[PDB]
């Protein structure tokens, strides 16, 4: 969908998927097919392998909320930050944890080589509906350092008015 093939950025070192569990609020995201809504959250829970179970939830414009259940598993237990996201009726897409503090923020990247083009996902997630605008900028610097159009990014709405039932 986007011209050019995938870059290979650096990922989180000594990534602990146990400290990555819990709820993560979406702060910024690259536009895509699937996330056509707001009030988006990801909840990661125990899974037998190297990874976690996935519950992604968002509220749509019409008010009804839509969730997906999935799995994120590391295929190389020695590289815990490079995981694969498996979901019902689809081929797995990558799930790379580029950077995280486990307690406040996380930067996740994903890219699929599509012939001469590529498809990509990117997400700034926080442990609260907001994240300090200074950390957003620092993470946008990392993203732009490897080709990510930080200017195509969409700020997810996490305002109580619209997300008044979560
Ligand atoms: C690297 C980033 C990234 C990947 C690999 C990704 C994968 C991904 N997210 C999806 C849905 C979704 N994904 C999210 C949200 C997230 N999903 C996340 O991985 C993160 C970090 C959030 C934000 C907290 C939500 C809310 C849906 C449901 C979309 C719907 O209602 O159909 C779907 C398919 C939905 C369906 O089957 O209908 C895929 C393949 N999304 C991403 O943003």
């Amino acid at each position: 969908i986007k011209p050019g093939r995938c870059p290979k950025p650096a990922v989180q070192e000594d990534f602990d998927a146990a400290r990555y569990l819990g709820v993560w609020y979406d702060i910024q995201r690259l536009p895509n097919k699937f996330q056509k809504g707001e009030c988006a959250t990801a909840t990661y829970s125990l899974s037998p392998g190297v990874g976690f179970s996935v519950f992604n939830r968002e509220r749509l414009a019409n008010g009804t909320i839509k969730s997906v259940i999935g799995s994120a598993i590391a295929e190389d237990p020695c590289e815990p930050a490079k995981l694969q996201f498996f979901h019902e009726n689809a081929a797995p897409v990558p799930y790379w944890v580029l950077s995280t503090d486990y307690d406040n923020y996380a930067l996740v990247y994903s890219c699929i080589n599509e012939g001469a083009s590529h498809a990509a996902y990117a997400s700034i997630v926080s442990r609260q509906p907001t994240l300090p605008e200074e950390t957003i900028k620092k993470l946008q610097g990392t993203m732009s350092s490897f080709g990510v159009g930080v200017d195509t990014l969409l700020t997810t709405n996490q305002d109580a008015a619209y997300c008044s039932a979560m």
